């Protein structure tokens, strides 16, 4: 099963995470490597692609940080 999920995240929380990932590997590339998923970003939305289970696991991690 191949899934592609698009969900809203806090704009200010996503703002701070992108800045920290610049000064740094990366919180997102760690999830992408760990879950074998593809993340895309522009509250705004981010987009995760991959296996149904991997997308579900990437979303649970991202949403815990970028909660709403």
């Amino acid at each position: 099963s191949m899934s592609e999920e698009r969900f809203r995240v806090d704009r200010k929380k996503l703002e701070a995470m992108l800045q920290a990932a610049a000064e740094g590997e990366d919180f997102f590339q760690k999830i992408m490597e760990e879950t074998n998923t593809q993340i895309a970003w522009p509250d705004p939305h981010i987009k995760v692609s991959g296996k149904k289970e991997d997308v579900k696991e990437a979303k649970e991690m991202i949403m815990s940080v970028l909660d709403t």
